């Protein structure tokens, strides 16, 4: 199926949350940005999950941000979904 959610990886560790919000906001309207962290140090893991308002924007994120050079790195972007099951 289609997805309004994308994975954004290979992000330089020094990139901040404000910075990644801005980049994704340039592509399209962002509903939520989930940046991943190492909880012990508070440091960025260099990847995030972004929910966009609609399917066109997420697709635009994948088309434009996959291979996009940010800092000294090339970003990886693709569609994301997940299940949730309890134990
Ligand atoms: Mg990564």
């Amino acid at each position: 199926g289609p997805s309004r959610v994308v994975y954004l990886g290979s992000i330089p560790y020094d990139q901040t949350e404000e910075q990644i919000l801005d980049l994704c906001s340039n592509v399209g309207p962002v509903i939520n940005l989930k940046m991943m962290f190492d909880p012990q140090t508070g440091r960025s893991k260099g990847y995030a999950f972004i929910e966009f308002r609609d399917l066109e924007s997420s697709a635009s994120a994948v088309r434009n941000l996959n291979g996009y050079q940010l800092g000294s790195r090339f970003l990886k972007c693709g569609y994301s979904s997940n299940s949730d099951i309890s134990g």
